[PDB]
Formats: structure tokens, sequence, C-alpha cells
């Protein structure tokens, strides 16, 4: 919360924080079902970070005008579109990145998601050294849910949760170091003239805004001031 | 609380936050009634938007104009009254979505709506394995009810919440991704002449409203002069 | 409280968050006796909101020209008093009914009133299923106090609070829905020239007050100078 | 805390939140003893309002005047005196009226004056229904101390504390209706020549004192440009 | 805490809110000794405002001119001096009597300090109502001592805290309404010509450093330019 | 938190902050398993700093020069290259140093690392002061872990932990000290003429891009009011 | 928190701030062994305030030339070195000084350093009046550890830890006390004419710096005019 507040307070690229705290602000369940939680967890880890990727497409105001060029047989830009297309995308990708970044740094989906099939033979007690893995497949589903785990006797809850929640902070770790890898080399490798096409594209339709607000005040004045001279009387 | 705030921040589409805030200040009370959960759940999803939909309807200081267009036999737009109309509708959809969203992602009206009907048949324990429905209609129906819930002997309380949470939250991220993906298409297509034409006729309101405000300032002054003449003597 | 923040942020109309957050700052204490629980219960329900009232009447700083016009055989508008006046009371409505939405979504009012005298059959045990309602009237009073209530084995407290807690949200959601479109449909009716005339005469005081404290200022600046003189010697 | 903040928000008449703060501040402790309980009470009740009433006179910067005019035979307004000293007074008194206020609607200070003498005959146990009213004195008088009350076999302390409560809640409600009610009367009778006499000599003392700096600097800016030459040299 | 913000908030006399929260945020805690009680009551009573007094005296930015003055056998303000350094005094003699009003209103120094020496002969049990009076200085020693206070066989310790509080109360109650009486005498009583001369030394010194550091901009600006021509070579 | 929020009100050089506050909001979570606490601590200790370094490299705008200049055989500064780059360098260095400065103060991940090696035999319970170290191994490497460490019987968890703390403390102050002389000498040292070419191509940069926006709004000028004439039409 | 933040307002002399906040946000941790007690304690005590010194001397962007001219056989000020050096140093020496009175107003150091070693003959108990104070070393370092200190049949750990942090406050206000005289006395005596050649320095430094910029930017213009014909082509 503190730490989003001060991010949005720096930035005074806004979708970031808008991700970090829906899922800070975000109940999640692990059904502790063996059936399902591998479902959850994927599920939890996948389905948000396309639906950011879909909302950072829609709240772009010139998807529009994409639309319209990519409809046409030949549209009044041969490759500039690519590069607008190009740097929306790469605009778009930043909050399912934090989504994933922060969902696996907090090791819960990974908890969720490979605790029933996961080996854990040094936390199992010795005493059930020997059962069946189907068995097992239900008590180990059992493990994120504090609640509900009742074999004591059997597996630390403890031990293992901080396992695999060491195991999600570690590949969470390669992740954010891969992304950071492959941000540096785009940004080392990238195309200039298309760059100058759209920036005047963009001032094109600035003016042109400008100038028909003007031209619409200018134009009702007058018929403002004729027919305020009844409002007089 | 910390996330509303910024999403504000974020701002500085403003009655979105006012739903998330008024439903995290609600006391969302589940009467635990085999005859009532139904209809309390599924009034607490209902109702409320459309009580949003009708509070946006009502703060848009444009509908009069609406109205009086709808009632005269022909007006002095012959559809621009549909195009302003359906801005002010789509503005208008935002806190009911919000709040549906908001409300599944949180399994609580879920819960207290199937909680009575659904068959949890791994979660009763064993021993009543067989008993008639009508019995397990008034137990179940206690689930959402921590307080009350008096039958651990016969069901984990905390599974079946679980259980029903997730499939609530399933619910509502579908939910997110069709609306997400209807505005998508929608902004993907749509209608060009209305615009410019209700851009003139708002800015022919903002010229008339300050030609009137001057005038009345220039015309009273006068009469100021006038009577402050006595005010010295 | 965060949200009442939040709506001021938004505002930045305004004794809504001051009577929201007055209730939510109320030592709300149910005097949990058979004689004076329903006299309590319609008191915070009823007396509040009148005083809201009357606080929007006096803070409104044209009330003063209403009384002059109303006490005059005939003044210097023959109904722009009309539409004053009702302006102002429709402005003052709004924090009476903030208050009476707040007090019903959270059922303690009517919790407290309508305790005793509520039929409640299906929670009180079956063994006592048959004694005198005056003693019931007794028992069933102390329900909205904790730390008060001592039959645990004749009425459980909880499931007869959640009841009537949510009697009381269904209630507030009904009179939510009537003000509702009680407005939509005055906003969709409602009277023109009276308006020009009251801004009319807003702009004619705003420039009599600019216009004296001008004057003021430039008839006192000779006789600072004059005596300034002496003030250099 | 939060309420105080958005209605320092709103005004953003500020003595109001300094004495809301205040009392909200203040470690109130009840003596609990029968000869000083009372003491305490109307201590606590009526002191902080006449220091409030003092503060909000000296905090006044035109006091002087007041004083200097009070003490002349006849001074250089025969009746604005009057006015401004009535003005300064009503200022004054909101302070001690939000103390009130705020100390009745939080039961406190009368639960702790009127304990030991008023009569709880329905909370005394049935058993103890007769001893001597003396005895009664030091046990009721303990009753707001929680830590201290040691008598549960003879009188219920919640249960006194919720009557007295309400009894404290009701007189503040009465106390805000009829304060309310002489605000709205007073604004709506009231006296007219003196406010713009007062308005004249306010804008007097402002003129006078720029004035006096103005010439302050540029008199002491020849002096200055004279010993500039040498802190050059 | 949010008091504090709130006054800083309405001061935009910045040295109470610093004496405020530094007292708030103090660990007060009284050795509980016989032999030191009473010097460390009277020390957190007496040093910090002390402390205070000298700190707003050397944090004025014109106590170096007063003592200019007081050096020189006749300097170049025959008496203005008496005037600032009475303001200067006056200035800083808030602080201190913010902090002696906060720490007598918490009735903790009080408590620490009066608990060994005064007649607690009502609270002492009745069975230890004869015995030597050095025994009872060590137990009453003990008493703002929750940890340590091992004799509730002997005395309760809460009584004679609440009693000792109240003392404390009342007698801070008294030192604001006496401070506050002093400054309404003095604000109606007061030496006018030596403010004005106050003001005339203000501005020149304003005026002085203004024309100072403008001279000094452009006789830096020649050698600049000269020195900038290589700069660009 | 509140500390993170009062040194960026000081900076209203930014990293800093955010690498505190990821630090505080991150879940620490030692394994507690012999075979890999060490390296779980060493990696908290190394990983981020490096991954923050990077980010520092990327984030900077002149990366993208710096690459082009480093391509060319030779390109259109034979040294300033050198400078801006190692001036992006100590741009970048702070958040790894302030990343390492806390995570030592705070001695989680030293605990974490040197617990399983480091001898404690004075802590270690005086019947087990002989046994072997393979399992003095396993006990020792629980220590972090409050809810596994079920050897109270053999080593004190707290007088262990307080002692690793203490030398992460004692290591994270002399780290400080040896960065802060290290910085005072570079300050102390450091190259003068680039530093103005630098500043030449800044300006540069900066002149170039506001002369080639203003000309495209020119330009594009033309345009829009040549197709805003039918605009009208 | 609250307070550093109010602290932070006022200032709105930032290193103060920064030092406060550290120390609140400082685990603070007694190794309780008789080796290392007095090490720890003077170790905090000693060490941090050395290094915000410092910290004070590079964070000054003027010690390059103090260093330039204490380099030179005889530089391009005879004196006025002396003078910014002294002010420097003066500057620096805030945040120490804050340390330590925060560090000994809250007896943690003094705790930690002196417990080992000071006498506590009155607060062991009397069964162990006679031993051999090698062993009361060990006992009474565990005082101010209070999950450690398992000998309370010896000696009351609250009653000593009372008297040491009774001891480090009063040291603390003495240290307060001393600083503040001296800066009395400071103010009240202090050389002239080398602070007016140093203002003159300054304003050199900004004059010369602004004319910089100004002339880079008006002869990059040319270059950014000629080269934008192309792009305009
Ligand atoms: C293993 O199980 C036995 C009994 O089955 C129990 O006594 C023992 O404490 C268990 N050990 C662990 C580590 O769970
Ligand atoms: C099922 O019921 C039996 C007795 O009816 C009880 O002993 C057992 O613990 C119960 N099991 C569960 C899972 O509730
Ligand atoms: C009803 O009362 C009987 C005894 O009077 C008690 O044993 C039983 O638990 C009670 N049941 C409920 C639901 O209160
Ligand atoms: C009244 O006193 C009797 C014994 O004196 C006790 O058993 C009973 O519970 C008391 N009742 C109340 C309501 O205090
Ligand atoms: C007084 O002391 C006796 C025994 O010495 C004890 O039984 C009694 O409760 C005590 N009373 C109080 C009020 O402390
Ligand atoms: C050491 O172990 C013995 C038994 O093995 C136990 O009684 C004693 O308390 C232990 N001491 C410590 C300091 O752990
Ligand atoms: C002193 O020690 C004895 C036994 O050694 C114990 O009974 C007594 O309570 C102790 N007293 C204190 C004040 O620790």
């Amino acid at each position: 919360m503190v730490q989003f507040l001060q991010a949005n307070q720096e930035s005074f690229g806004i979708m970031a924080l808008a991700s970090a705290q829906m899922y800070s602000s975000f109940e999640f369940t692990c059904p502790c079902l063996p059936d399902y939680n591998y479902a959850y967890g994927i599920g939890i880890l996948i389905v948000p970070p396309i639906w950011f990727f879909l909302l950072g497409y829609v709240m772009n105001n010139n998807i529009s005008v994409l639309t319209e060029e990519w409809k046409r047989p030949v549209g009044k830009d041969p490759a500039v579109l690519r590069y607008m297309f190009s740097s929306m995308t790469q605009r778009a990708l930043i909050a399912p990145a934090v989504w994933i970044a922060v969902t696996l740094m907090d090791g819960k989906s990974f908890l969720c998601a490979f605790s029933p099939t996961a080996d854990l033979s040094e936390f199992v007690n010795e005493s059930y050294q020997s059962l069946s893995q189907k068995e097992l497949l239900k008590i180990q589903a059992k493990i994120p849910c504090k609640d509900i785990f009742e074999e004591h006797e059997i597996i630390s809850r403890e031990a293992a949760t901080r396992y695999i929640r060491c195991l999600s902070q570690a590949c969470g770790w390669t992740f954010l170091m891969v992304i950071t890898l492959v941000a540096f080399l785009v940004r080392a490798i990238r195309t200039q003239a298309a760059f100058l096409k759209t920036k005047y594209w963009s001032h094109y339709i600035d003016t042109e805004r400008k100038l028909f607000d003007e031209t619409c005040k200018e134009h009702a004045k007058s018929f403002a001031k004729v027919c305020i001279q009844q409002y007089f009387e």
C-alpha cells in the first residue's frame, strides 16, 4: 500500500500500480482440492495478465486509426502503422509483466498449483514413509490451507510452505532478470524516420482539434449574441 | 482503501471509485435462512447496479435536453440525440459493471446465494452420507455464517467456503474478459459527423452562458454605481 | 473514513460527507429496555435528519432576503421567491436523505427499534416455545446488547441479528431506489425565466459588493495618505 | 480524527476542529468517588467552554480598539462598537457550543456526574433490593470505572451505562436543536449601516498599513543605496 | 498525532506543535523509587520548558543585533531594544506553556512525583490501616508502575491513579485559565511609536539585503561574460 | 513506510526509495534447509542489486547514443563518452548499495546464510555439548524459522538470533562507512571540459526537439485550416 | 512517524528528520553477552553520528572548491575558506547531535551498554545478596533481553530497566541543555566581510552557470535550425 502510493508519487506507465494494488487487494483462495489446485493456480497466473493486455490495448486512444488503416486496401503510412502498433504493444506489456512478477515473488499461486504433484519426501514423517501416492495427493493438496490441513502427524506444513515459496521466489527473480536483459538489448538496438512521421501526425491531430474547437467557439458566439438580445428584453 | 485513493490520484470516470468504496464500506450480512439466502444474494448482486445505472443517468447535466427533444413532435438533430444518448448510456454503464466485478471477485454474494442448493457431497462427512436433503438445506444454509454454523461433525465449513469462492472468482474473471472483449470490439468499430455537431452545440452552450453572465455583470454595474452614490453620502 | 475522504476529493453538496462522518463517529447505544427501545430507535432515525434540514436552511446566506420579501406587503419577484426558496429546499434535503440511507444500510436503529415487538418464533428454542409474550418482551429487548443478552439457552442472538439487519438493508435499498426515481423524474420535468432572473440578481449582488469595497478602498486611501504625513514626521 | 481532517479540508470557523480534536485527545478520567464525581463531571462540562470563550476573545486582533473606545469619554462610532463587539462575541461562541455538543453526545461527563445520585432500581439485583442508599452511593459511584467496579452480583454495569448514555445523547440532541433554532431566528431577524461603516474602517486600516509599509520601503531604499556604495568599495 | 497535523494545517507559532509532538513521542518512565520519584517528576515538568525557552531564544534571527546594542556604550533605539526584546520573549514563551499544559492534562508527571508523599488513607485496605509510613513510602512509590506494583492486597492502584490524575487535570485547567486571563489583560493594555520604528528598521534590512544581492548579481555578470568568451573558444 | 514517504518528500536519486520499499514489501522466507540456506541468503544478497544495476542502466534515456558511438569506427567526443558513461554508471550504483545496506542492517539474509555453518558453542546446552556436527547442521539450520525450531532443550533460538543479527549490523555499518569514505574521496578528487561539452550537447538535443515540435505544429496548422473549411460546410 | 512528517511540513536542515526516522526504523538488538554488550552499546552511540558527519560533508556541493584551494600554494580568499569551511561544518553537525539526543532519550543503548557493570544491589533479591560478581555479570547481561532473562527469582528486570532508562533520559536532557547553551553563545558572539565576499562568489557562480546554459542554448539553436531543413525535406 504505502509502496504503491510512493511509486505513484514518483511517477507524478500508470497501470503498473493498478495491477500491483489489485493483486494486493485480491482474496486469493486456493480451493485445496486435488482436481482443481493446478487449474486455479495456473489460472490466477495466466488469465489476469491476458486481461491486462487487452485492457492496455483498448484504453489506448489510437486503436481506432489502426483498425481504419488495417481495413482499407491502401490508406491515406506504408510502415508507421507497424511502428505505432509496436509502440502501443510495448506500452501494453508492462502490466502483465508486473502482475506475473508480483504473483511469483509472493509464492501463493505456485504453492497452490504445484502442491499436490511435487515430491516432498524429506518433509513427510518417517512413519508414513510408505503409502500410496494417491493418498498423499489428497493430503498435500491441503497444504496451502492453514485451517484445513489436519495431518501434522504426517507432514510439516510450514517447512514445505517455505520450500515451495523459495522456489517461487527464485523463479520470479530469474524472470525479472530475463525481462531486464531483453529490455536492455531492445533499447540498445532500436527505425528512425517513422518516429518523426508519427510526431508529425500527432501534432497534426492536436492542431486540428484546437482549430476546430476555436472555430466552433467563434461561430457559436454570433448566434449567442444574436439570441441574447431578447434575453435582455 | 489505499487502492481506491491511488486510483483517484491516477484519475486526477469517477463513480467507479465511489462504487468500489461503497462496496468495501458495506456490512454484508447473509441472513443464513433457507427461504431467503437466494433472495438476499441475488438482490445484493442485481439491485445496486440498477440503482447505480439510474444515478449515472440523473447526474448527467444534459438529460433535460434529451427529454425536451423526445417530447416535441419535431425539435429545433435528427440523429445526434441518438449519439448523445448513447454516449451518456455508455458513461453510465461503468459503475454497475465495476460493482458486479467487485462483488464477484469477493465471493460473498455467490456464497450466500448458492449455498443451500448446491451439491457438496465430497465435503459432507461420510457418517451422514445418507439423510434427507431437506435437512441438508437448513444445514448448508448456515455455511456463510461463521458464528452460527454448529455442525463441524457433518460438513467442513472452510472447504466448502473456499470451493464456492473459487467458483465465484472464476465467474468474475470470465465476466471481466467478456466485457473487455466487447469494449475492444466497440472501440474497433465505432458515426462521425454527429460527434462534430455535438461539439458545436456544446461550444454554443458554453459561449451562450459566458456571454449571458458577462452581460448580466455589465448591466448590473450601472445600477450598482447609481445606488452606491448615496452609499458614500 | 477512507471513503468519506475519497468522496471529498471527488467533490474538490458538502454536508453529505459531514452527515456520513458524524454517523460513523457516533456512539450508538441501544438502551435495551422494553419501554424505550422503540423510542430510541425511531429517535435516532427521525431527529438527526430534522436537525440537518434546519442546519441546511440556516447555513444558506440568502434566507434573509426570503424573509424580507415574505414580510413586506409587496416587495421590490412575484414568483422567483418560489424558485429560489425551492432551490434552497432541494439543496437542503440532501443531508437528511444521506443520514437515513446510511442508518438504514447499517441495521442498528432498525434492530434497536423492532427487536421487542417483532415475532421471532423460528429462532426461539423449542423448549420455551410456550411462554407469556411479556417475558419474551424483556428477553428480546436485550438482543442488540451483546454484553447483556444472557439467554443463549432460549434465543440465538446472532441469527435474529442477521435477520433484522437484512430486513433493514432491504428497506434501505428500496428507499434509495425510490429517491433515485423521484430525482430522475424531477430532473426530467423541471420554470425557465425565473432562473435567468435569479442569475441577474446574483450578478447584481456581486457587482454591488465589489463596487462598494472598491469605493471604500479608494475613499479611505485619501485619509490614510493625509494622516501618514505626520507618521513620517 | 479522519472526520476532523475532512472538516478542515471542507473549511479550506477554525477553532471548532481545535475543540473537537482536543476533546478526542483528552484523557477523561472519572475519579469514581462519591464526594467528587459530580464536581469532576460538571467541571469537564463547564470549565473548558469558558476557557474557549476567553481564548476566542483574545485571539481576535481588534479587541484592542474595543478597549480603547470603551476607555475614552467620547472617542473618535456611537454604535458600531456594539456591532463589532457583538460580531466578535458571536464568532467566539462557536467553540464552547461545539465542546458541549461533543461532550454530551459521548455520555462520559454525564455518566461520571449523575452516577451516584440517580435512581437505578430496575438494574440493582433483587437480592439487595433493600439496603441503605449510602452504600449504594459508594457502589454506583464506581460505575463509570470498569477496572474498579467489583459488584457484578449487585448491579449490571453495562445496562446502567447504556441507560445514562442514552439520556446524555438525548440531552445533546435537544441542545443541538435549540441552538439551531436560535441561529435560524437570529439570521432571519438581523442594523444595516453599521456593517458598511465597519467595512469602511476595515478598508481604512488595510490601506493605512499598506501605505505605511510601502513608504518605509521607499524611504529605507535611499539609506540602503547610500551605504551600499562603500559595500562595493 | 492526527490533532497535531490538523493544527499544523490550520497554521498553514510553530514550535507549539513541535513541543506537543515531542511530548507524545517521549518514553515517560517513572523510576518508581522513593528517593527519585519526586526528582524525576519535577524534572520532566521543569527542565524541558527551560530548554524550549532557550531554543526559542536562539532560533530568532535578530538576537545578534540585540547583543550588539547591549554591548556598545551608546549604539546607533533608546528603547525599541526593549520592545523587540520583549516581543521576542513573548514569542518564546509559547512552547514552555504548551509543554506544561500538555504534561499536566495527562497526569503522568504529577502521578510520578506526588505518589510517595501524598496521603491515600481511603484507598489503603483496612487490614493494613496501621503500619509505619516508611513502608507505605516504598509501597506507594510503585503505584505509577503497572508491571511492578504487587500489593493489590493493600492498595487499589487504579483508584489512586484516577484520583491523582484528576488532581493533575484540575491543576492544568486552572493553569490554562490563568494564562488566558493574563494574555487577555496584556492584549487589552499594551508603546506605539516603537512598533513603527521597528517596522522601519525591518524594511531597511530587507531592502539592504535585496539591493546587495542584486548588485552582486550585476557586478558578477560582467566577469561571467568576460570569462565565457574563452568558454566558447 | 512513513520513512520512505518522508524521504520522497525531501527529494521533492529516486530509485533509492523504490529499492527500500521493495525490500520492506518482500516476503523474506528462509528455506531452513542445510543444503539451501547459504544459497538463499547469498542470493537475496547478490541478485537483487545486480538486477537493480541493470534496471538503472536501461531506464537512462541516453544509453542508445552510447551504443551508437561504441558501434561506429569513428563517430561524429573522443572522450566525453567515457564521461557520460561513467556518470550514468555512478547514477546507477545507488540502488544496489541501498539494497545491500538495508538488507544488512536487518540481519535476515545473514542469519539465513551463516546459521548452519557458524559455531555456536556457548549457546548449545551443556547436555548436548558432544554430538556430531552433522546433526547440529540440521538443528541450527532451523534457527531462523520460528515455527519450525523445536529444540529449545538444545539451543536458545533467541540468543543466537541476536548474536548473528548484531554481527550483520556491524558489517552493515562498516560497509556504510567504507562507501561514504570512497564517495568523499571521489568528490574530493574529480576532467573539466568534458562536462561543458556534454552540457552543450544536452542543450543541443533540447533545442532540436523543441524546434522540431514547433515546426511540426506550424506546418500541420496549414493542413488543418485547409481541411476545416469543409468542416464548417 | 507522525512527528517526523510534521517536522518536515514545518520545514517546508533536512538531514535531521532523516536521522530521526532512520533511528525509529532501526532494529536495535542488544547481543546480551557480557563480552560484547558494552561494545554494541557504545558502537550504536558513536559510529552512526560519525557516518552522519561524513555524509553531511560529502553531500555539500562546494567541498570540491575547498579541496582545490587547500591544494594550491596560493589560490585565486586568504580567509573566506575558513568561513565557508566552518559554515559547512556547522551545517554538518546537526544530524549527529540529533542522533545522539534521540538515542539517549530512548534509553536503549545506555541500557545495553551499562547493564553488566553497573551496581544494582537494591534490585537483586535478598536471598542471592551474596554471590560472585562474575555470575551477576552473566545474569545482568541478559537484562535488556526480555525473551532471554529467566531469573525473575533474582532480579526484577522491569525495575532495573526503568532505573537505567531514567539515567539515560537525564543524561540526554543535560546534553540537550549544554548544546543549546553553546549554540546561544555562538550566535551571540559571531567575521563580517567574509560573509559578503562569499555572497559575491555565490552570485558569481550562479550568473556564470546561467550565462553558460543560455549561450549553449543560443549557439545550438543555429545548428538545430540548419539540420532541421532536411528534416522537413
Ligand atoms: C511421526 O509419527 C509418529 C507416530 O506415527 C509420531 O510419534 C512422531 O512424532 C512423528 N514425527 C514427525 C516428525 O512428524
Ligand atoms: C464423521 O462423523 C464421526 C462421528 O459421526 C466423527 O467421529 C468423524 O470425526 C467425522 N469425520 C469428519 C471428517 O467430519
Ligand atoms: C433448548 O433448551 C434445551 C434445554 O432447555 C437445551 O438442552 C438445548 O440445547 C436448547 N436448544 C437450543 C437450540 O437453544
Ligand atoms: C442476585 O444475587 C444472587 C445472590 O445474592 C445471585 O445468585 C443472582 O445471580 C443475582 N442476580 C443478578 C441479576 O445479579
Ligand atoms: C484487605 O485484606 C484482607 C486480608 O488481609 C483481604 O481478604 C481483603 O480482600 C482486603 N481488602 C481490600 C479491599 O483490599
Ligand atoms: C539442558 O538439558 C537438560 C536435559 O537434557 C535440561 O534439563 C536443561 O534445562 C537444559 N538447559 C538448557 C540451558 O537448555
Ligand atoms: C527471593 O528468593 C526467594 C527464594 O530464593 C523467593 O521465595 C522470593 O520470592 C524472592 N524475592 C524476590 C523479591 O525476588
